[PDB]
């Protein structure tokens, strides 16, 4: 009679439920399953909301995506290895699909699976103890349909409530004085916004390249983006310059470390998340930056003081959905008791030889290779299809020298399927110009 | 060796911490004291912050108050009987100081007490609960300073936290398709963002008559206010307009229940807010919408059904820092043994008889002369010092009136005092010429 809570349906909490109806399906006998969802409807990140800072229940607003938002990497990374992009779509499509489209791909999965039912949505997580007496923790939630509070006892928790929605927002010296809109990346919904405006961009990673690419496709005036360590480095529009780092602001202007200075309309910080669980105490909560190898996580999903307690996705990534799934196997057959856990001291050994080898990482090929060999571990301990790593490696490989290429145009290229073989069809419509996101849009043929 | 936790060093928390010292001050031996804050400092919503949404440790920003916020009714409305204006800044000011000039205030009270250090900053309340076994409460904390999340027994909570934070945010056909700006009051910052734009307010009530006036006053192209029941009744000035509710909107146009239309650039929610709670159970959760006389509440303090918990401020306000001195003030004799609480049933009685009241009430005149005759009713049983409160409803009637001969100078007015007589001075510039918001230039004299 054994029960499991799983927190949150986006990528991870659909690839755990579904992940135990594949082995009820091959006919394993499973746990009862309840997964909590504080959004309307599954796809986490996905699940795109006009919505900025609280929701209408007043949770902290959870979806980062925003206005015209398109795969970052190659779909072929990305795939499903027991869901294809040919069976869900029925014909080849483009390799960068917009988010509504990616979104309407991983619903699909969940869909045929039948796995809705375990879901409570509309539900926060408020509390998760363990308590020590019976072996078993109570999950205190907030039902916002009956607005009540309620708890229920469970004897393994999984956790797939992300980290890249609780934003990391540094202070810079006049912020409390200068006179237009200040945003953190999280908050930014449609780039016609900034259409004929000047618009700072402080960072220099994913977010900074996406929302000035947006910002630039949809009109903006002009863009500056600030680094603090080293230039993103790739050759902008003529409208698009980077600069040494910000270092204060008055009521009209940004000033930088280069001695330059000008007018600026709307500040936008895209300087990251933290990994945020207001709903664990310390005995349970990961404490981490974003990386490829956080600590104290066994395969890096078992928590090492409370093996009953799961992440997942918890990891940097360059990998995403496929991850997951390595990942959400792995723990249902440790739940499962298809794989017994070592004891204490070899987990600590294990993670800590894990540790190492990230710390020698240089290279952004070094880095998601790493994370191959990081799933290909996982997908050979559990029923998992095995799929080609080292062809998609080769194909991340790919995707960096396009974008190195021209920043601009990457998303133009196709790449093969390690899944079916076939490769992608180019787009009806080259990036630059395709200005309508819909699915419908991206899905026929204009 | 009794113990006292008190939620929040706003207004209120500041008030429940001045009355133990006060009451310590005149000899009384006090229970021992621990204020909990998730701000870097005290004054709560006078507390100005350029935040948005999630604040740097990843708590809901608290403050609602934007750049050039002035008192909205007489200050002379809002003095605390122990703490004149004379006192504090040594000289007449005019009747509606700027939010710096009253956050200085204030903490001017509680920094002459000496209480700041009872108050631990930095650190968000996570959950309180109550123990059956023991008769006390565990508070759960998260420290922001050292990350770390710790608990403590106390046997009774004072809870302070606020209700105009959690913005109530409803939708709108169409809002994931607009294409300017969409924002709740609570994230208003710069009006200068709006300079030169047309700018929709949601809404009929303070938020929405205040934060048109600064967009206004900083130079908005044009203003369309609309409201859901009956208008707000103003004289607007000629580039603002009030129509019937907004219906729909697309990529650039509003759709009103006038038939009417019309291009809009941002949309501002002045919806209000709900009391939320997040870190409480059905057991001590307080579930009411904005209102003279939420129930629950004996003497509109005590938690009727576990009285060992008290709210401060839950009430709408007309009145507001003395009204929160005259609650703290009642449960502190409440905690102290010096008023014994009436039996449940007494109790009950006794709050249904002010709901019925309430009910009664149709004009503003009505509405402040409750909350007043609520006030006598606490003042009068405690060492709070008394005051004219049939005088302060005269004063409130005054600035009924001025709002209503013209909204956009009711400010420029001046009250007498009810503490110390004397009448307040024009002030050195009028409202709509006063463009510095700043503590320095409304003190100096230009
Ligand atoms: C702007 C942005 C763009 C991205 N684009 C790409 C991309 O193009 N390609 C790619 O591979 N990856 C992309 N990512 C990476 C993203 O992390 C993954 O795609 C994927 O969404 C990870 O999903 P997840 O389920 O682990 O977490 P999430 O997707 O964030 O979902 C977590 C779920 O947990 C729920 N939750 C959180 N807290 C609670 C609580 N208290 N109670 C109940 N439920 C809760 C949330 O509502 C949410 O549904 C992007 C990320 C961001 C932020
Ligand atoms: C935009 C705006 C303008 C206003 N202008 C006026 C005015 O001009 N005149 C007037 O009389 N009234 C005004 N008010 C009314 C306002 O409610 C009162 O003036 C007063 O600030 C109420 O104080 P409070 O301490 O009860 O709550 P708050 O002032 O909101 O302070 C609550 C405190 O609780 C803390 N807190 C909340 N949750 C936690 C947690 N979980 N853990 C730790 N700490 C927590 C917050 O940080 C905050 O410091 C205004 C309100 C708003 C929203
Ligand atoms: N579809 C898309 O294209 C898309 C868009 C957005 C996000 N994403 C996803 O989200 C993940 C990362 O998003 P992210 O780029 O927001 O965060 P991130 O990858 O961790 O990058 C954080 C960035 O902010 C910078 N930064 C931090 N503090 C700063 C400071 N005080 N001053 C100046 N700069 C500062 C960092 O500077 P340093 O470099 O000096 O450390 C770094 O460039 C990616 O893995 C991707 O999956 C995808
Ligand atoms: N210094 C200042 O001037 C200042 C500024 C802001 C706030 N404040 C403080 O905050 C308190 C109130 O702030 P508030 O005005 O934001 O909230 P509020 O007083 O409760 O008013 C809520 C308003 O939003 C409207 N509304 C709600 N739902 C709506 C919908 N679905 N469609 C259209 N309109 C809708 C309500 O309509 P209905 O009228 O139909 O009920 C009402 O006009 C005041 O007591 C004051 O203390 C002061």
């Amino acid at each position: 009679a054994t029960r499991i809570a799983i927190l949150g349906a986006g990528p991870s909490g659909m690839a755990q439920l579904r992940a135990f109806q594949s082995a009820q399906e091959k006919g394993a006998e499973i746990p009862e399953l309840v997964c909590f969802e504080k959004q309307a409807d599954w796809g986490g990140q996905w699940n795109y909301t006009w919505r900025t800072g609280l929701d209408e229940n007043g949770e902290p607003v959870h979806s980062s995506m925003y206005r015209y938002l398109w795969s970052s990497g190659p779909k072929e990374c990305l795939e499903f290895a027991d869901y294809t992009f040919d069976e869900h779509f029925g014909k080849p499509i483009a390799s960068y699909p917009p988010r509504e489209v990616l979104w309407d791909y991983i619903k699909g999965r969940v869909e045929k699976a039948g796995v809705r039912k375990y879901i409570r949505f509309n539900t926060a997580v408020r509390h998760v103890e363990f308590n020590e007496d019976s072996q078993t923790f109570t999950v205190t939630v907030q039902d916002h349909t009956t607005d009540t509070i309620y708890s229920a006892a469970f004897d393994y928790v999984v956790c797939c409530t992300g980290h890249f929605s609780t934003p990391y927002v540094p202070e810079f010296e006049g912020f409390e004085k200068f006179g237009g809109r200040i945003l953190h990346a999280h908050d930014f919904r449609d780039a016609l916004e900034f259409k004929d405006k000047t618009v700072l961009l402080v960072g220099s990673s994913y977010s900074a390249e996406d929302i000035g690419s947006q910002c630039y496709k949809y009109g903006a005036k002009k863009l500056i983006s600030c680094y603090r360590t080293a230039p993103m480095g790739y050759k902008w529009p003529e409208n698009w310059d980077e600069r040494p780092n910000l270092v204060r602001v008055d009521t009209e202007n940004a000033y930088f470390a280069d001695g330059s200075s000008e007018k600026v309309d709307a500040i936008i910080l895209c300087t990251g998340y933290i990994h945020h669980f207001p709903f664990l105490n310390d005995d349970l909560r990961l404490v981490t930056n974003n990386r490829l190898w956080p600590l104290n996580l066994y395969k890096g999903v078992v928590w090492e003081d409370n093996p009953k307690f799961f992440y997942i996705g918890m990891q940097d990534q360059w990998y995403s959905f496929n991850m997951f799934d390595a990942q959400a196997w792995y723990a249902r057959d440790v739940i499962m008791g298809r794989l017994p856990l070592p004891s204490k001291e070899e987990m600590k050994a294990d993670s800590m030889a894990w540790r190492e080898k990230e710390l020698t990482l240089v290279t952004a090929e070094e880095m998601y290779t790493y994370q191959g060999d990081y799933i290909q571990n996982l997908i050979d301990m559990t029923d998992y299809p095995s799929f080609d790593i080292p062809a998609t490696n080769k194909t991340f490989l790919e995707w960096k020298h396009h974008k190195k290429e021209n920043i601009m145009t990457f998303r133009d290229h196709s790449y093969r399927s390690l899944m079916t073989g076939t490769m992608a069809p180019k787009h009806h419509t080259p990036w630059i110009d395709a200005l309508d996101d819909s699915l419908e849009a991206y899905l026929s043929d204009k």
